[PDB]
DNA sequence: CCCCTAGCTTTAGCTATGGGGAG
DNA sequence: CCCCTAGCTTTAGCTATGGGGAGT
């Protein structure tokens, strides 16, 4: 459940969405592997809390609780930016196929259901 | 239902509750009043949506809608340091009866249900 | 609507409530 | 757990995945 910052008491998951260059379905294999790995490793790095997080041809899914004080974009950032990087350096086909792995958009979906009843825990807790 | 930024397709709403020092009941009346005003200023001025927010004696409930790349905190900011800031000058038991209007505390909780369907229709406008 | 730019990491490749520009 | 600091607006009064020091 929820967890608190500095003062910051928050429970925040989103639903990000994102996918390659042209829809390119080249997230298979030995390459959708390594991508979730990297992902992870970057999530420890950032402090973001992996969910759901499950790998399709042509896009990926991920289900993350991010400190509202750090940031989703940041995530973003440093997951797809990374990603790109690191398996253009593997799978060669990424580099020569593609100009860049990724596109310069995403789906940003907040989710979470309203927590009565931990609002007034809050309160009092003031 | 969503909104699109430069190419970022998002939907963000947060359920935001802040409460005033010392918890003191001072939200009420003119206050309240003043409250919700100076908010919906703030939030016409950073592109902030807000949903609802209704105001308690002792604290403030916002549902709002927040561009993912613009920042939650960035809203708080504005919205609880102008909020005391003119208030304080207004009314002046505010000031006297207390050495600040709120607390660095705040509570935030991410609202929004799985919208299958909607993620479908985002990868096929992809081309 | 698209190419450029500054900012930052991955020092390549992605974000910026981004910018300026058709004509 | 709290007082200080830099950053930024409200130029007062609030944030920073904040910091550093005392600390069952
Ligand atoms: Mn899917």
């Amino acid at each position: 459940l929820y967890k608190s910052n500095h003062n910051v008491v928050y429970s925040c998951k989103y639903h990000i969405v994102w996918c390659p260059k042209y829809r390119r379905k080249v997230l298979v294999g030995a390459v959708e592997m390594r991508l979730k790995e990297i992902i992870q490793e970057v999530a420890k790095e950032l402090r973001v809390e992996i969910i759901e997080m499950q790998t399709d041809k042509d896009h990926i899914h991920i289900l993350a609780d991010i400190d509202p004080s750090f940031g989703v974009m940041k995530f973003i950032k440093t997951a797809k930016g990374r990603s790109s990087r690191i398996l253009r350096q593997e799978f060669n086909h990424l580099k020569t196929k593609l100009p860049t792995l990724w596109t310069n958009s995403c789906f940003i979906s907040t989710v979470g259901g309203a927590p009565l009843n931990v609002v007034k825990q809050y309160i009092e807790n003031q």
